């Protein structure tokens, strides 16, 4: 019941957030739920983990568990986590499948293309129905080296959400195929979904917020470009920091030797599960990679959840008018906040 | 407003398990909280806990806050666990009242049966209504050797609910009177009452899910037959195994000399709050029987835990495709699933 | 939405508390909270707090975090604490401001008064509003030595609110602006701000309820008289315990040098933020002071949290009734109720 116009934030130079509601509400959230986290590409995770026949994740994404697994045919599958006989969890955590999936509560069996393998004593059950007890697909893609799912049958590709990403990802970034996982940090953060996306999609809070990052870097003139439901954010010693749509964010800091990519898998309105996944081609760390990753989890992350659960809060204020003014400049300079508009842009088109 | 047929499960050699809202529901829940548990007779305790007079025990189903208290004049009674005056809380846990329950807030007294002994300064309160200041009853039978409550006046008494169980069990344990509380072990179980059901009616799952145990025993014929309102699963050094509706279940393991009991007292539609009660005929527990109860703590009742757990979750997902199939055979052989048609064919009379 | 009659309590010999659902039901709240809480003149402070240029407090009450703080101009003033670009918290805690407020997210800055003194970049932002980019005030009043604030543009000051209680208050105690916060107790307290009120405005309790404090003092004649929107309870050594609309408290104790407050900032229908603030005019503290401070948190609070939070519980039960009998008695002695009853007729006139 509410809505947004078609052209909302279509002019970053006098633009403004969405109305708090959007930021809160139950009924925006279970719309937002449907029509854009059931019926988009989501990144889980690289390539590395799915790399070899029979290897497997689970991933909880809108109150779906989700199993992706690589299948003796070396064919990438996804299916929901949940047995057909009586909907038990099928796998749990992540690792290596064993030829059958095999079920903890009464062991029914199933290929790991889904297709039940052995439903125990079925030849006693009257009419029993072996096409209609496998496990239930859902679609994914190997993509830019990262893995998407799909809960929508009639998806396409990961390439017609993100028009020409893969490319430019892979010019940043050279060595994704040998990046390998270093550290995930998996917090819940009491924000919206958009809250932590607005957080990312400028620099006007670095200053402020990151003092001993920004203050020891001296950059200037950094730019944010908007490309096809992706965004890119250059600066200068190359930094690269991605954001895809809906909700996924890929950088290559510095060296471009190595990534950092945020998954952010929405559960209510007030609700969102993140994964702060760091990547090293070198499974062995050094302790400069040990360092590197502590002032992740203990300096730097800590301090951008601070500011986006604050605003959670501060967004149900009376006290708040209702939106917020959208720091865009006519020099689209470092400091300039239109990221902001491209995305809610994107988002508004969802709320028709 | 969510019906079942009034054949739903009538024919378990071919029959499915409710859809999956009647798990899940809110609105299901406080239909069967009013319906179901406001208007059956719920078992709370063996008779032990209760026998002398001043003997108190309190409960809390549906919500309820109970005291069941055995009087002077040695009539067992229940009340709802809440002063009269302005709502303080009577009685906690579970012992040997004084003479007179004191209320902590104005220390109001009551006598046994409920009636108001002493209201302080009552004779300066104009129109003061000594007869409606009482504590507020329901009901309460001793069955089988065990303690039921009803909060409908209208019921009649447990025998008419669970016709011939007492009969039955008397004969699977005839030491029943002398069984006394060796161990309760108290788990806020986050599944649907009726999963746990589900989940105590069958014995497809003993050799996946229980496998130090099935690998052990040696059953030499295993039945699970039907009878009014209760079924009693029978193995051979004889095991019953008695589940009563709506949801307490009586076990007599090998020696027959002793039970474990399992009480239901569901909090909402995804939270059962559950007692599993160990009773020797001993006070003073031998190493072998402190051994048994360590090993159904910490071996046995996890592993049924984690399965009704696991399954709450599964049932929300979009790829549990709704109901499962009951895994009924021809020969109703020890692994057959139809004590759970039996079940929820009798829960289905209550969503007409 | 169950309505109650205009002289609902209005006879004090014979009246009953609130049917129990406008203790718990959460239509209830969201009713007091607008019709109430946001437009009644709530205490949140002793004047002492906020006495010197650039002192600074925040309170939490009704979901709406409030920053009151005394101007470099010493004008006393109050905001929403949050900020107007994006909406992060703008000041937390409490002590002493800077010259300007800093926000933590994008450094916008604010003079003490709310206005916006620097927005970064705000000059190439085009048509950028600074006028209506300041910080947004709400009503605030030193009254009696004490600090009120009022969410209500239209609200007129709390005289009117109540009317000659200022006056009465400073003959109980003629030392109020020498008095400095001594100590806080803190607590989240699960009931709804009508019992804990309840629980203040009757010594029906103090025999039975706290018991060394009862047989310990000597009370030589005790009164409740009410008054315009506020009671007064006076025994003698003077005692003077206040009760204001809607629910704060003022202890001035025997000795009639210090003083006790009680703070209820509502959260929801079942939950309260307490703030129990000890008042001595002596900073700097004497045993006998601190010994009783400790009497205070760890004898005396404690029973009368338990007291309230043991009733919120027993009121959602089916075997209470519904409403309890207010103990009025015809000599208005000191254990009678009928405060209680002059309370609920004033919170009955948003209910019709
Ligand atoms: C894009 N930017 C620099 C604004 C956010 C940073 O990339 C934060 C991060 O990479 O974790
Ligand atoms: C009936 N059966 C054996 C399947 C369940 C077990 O009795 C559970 C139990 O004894 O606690
Ligand atoms: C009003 N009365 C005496 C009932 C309550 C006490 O004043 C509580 C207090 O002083 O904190
Ligand atoms: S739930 Fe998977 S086999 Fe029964
Ligand atoms: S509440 Fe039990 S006596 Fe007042
Ligand atoms: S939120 Fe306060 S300056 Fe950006
Ligand atoms: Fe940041
Ligand atoms: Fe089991
Ligand atoms: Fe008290």
């Amino acid at each position: 019941v509410e809505k947004l116009p078609e052209d909302f934030c279509a002019n970053p130079d006098v633009a403004w957030t969405f109305p708090k509601v959007f930021y809160t509400s139950s009924q925006v959230f279970e719309h937002e739920k449907e029509a854009i986290f059931a019926k988009s590409w989501i990144c889980v995770a690289h390539g590395s983990e799915l790399a070899q026949p029979n290897d497997y994740i689970t991933r909880k994404v809108i109150g779906e568990n989700i199993v992706i697994i690589r299948g003796k045919d070396s064919v990438l599958r996804a299916f929901y986590n949940v047995c057909p006989h009586r909907g038990h969890e099928l796998l749990s955590g992540s690792g290596k499948a064993k030829n059958v999936i095999t079920c903890p509560y009464h062991a029914w069996t199933f290929k790991l293309d889904g297709s039940l393998a052995l439903a125990r004593n079925c030849d006693h059950v009257e009419s029993f129905d072996k096409e209609n007890s496998s496990m239930v697909p859902l679609k994914v893609e190997e993509y830019a080296g990262f893995v998407f799912i799909n809960m929508d049958e009639n998806a396409t590709c990961v390439e017609d959400q993100l028009p020409g990403f893969a490319e430019r990802l892979n010019q940043a970034c050279g060595v994704i195929k040998d990046l390998k996982l270093a550290a995930r940090f998996v917090t819940e953060t009491p924000a919206n979904w958009k809250v932590i996306v607005d957080n990312y999609m400028e620099c006007y809070h670095c200053g402020p917020a990151h003092p001993g990052f920004a203050d020891s870097v001296q950059v200037d003139k950094y730019w944010h470009t908007t490309h096809q439901n992706w965004t890119l954010q250059y600066g200068f010693p190359e930094f690269h920091g991605f954001w895809t749509w809906p909700c996924t964010m890929f950088n290559v800091p510095p060296g471009s030797n190595f990534m950092t990519v945020i998954y952010e898998f929405p559960v209510d309105a007030e609700t969102t599960l993140q994964h702060y996944d760091i990547y090293f081609t070198n499974e062995e760390l050094t302790q400069d990679q040990k360092d590197l990753i502590e002032w992740y989890r203990n300096v730097f992350r800590p301090e951008d959840l601070n500011l986006v659960e604050s605003v959670q809060r501060g967004l149900k204020s009376r006290g708040y008018r209702g939106q917020g003014r959208i720091m865009t400049d006519k020099q689209r300079s470092g400091i300039s906040e239109h990221g902001i508009a491209y995305f809610q842009h994107l988002v508004a088109q969802y709320h028709q």
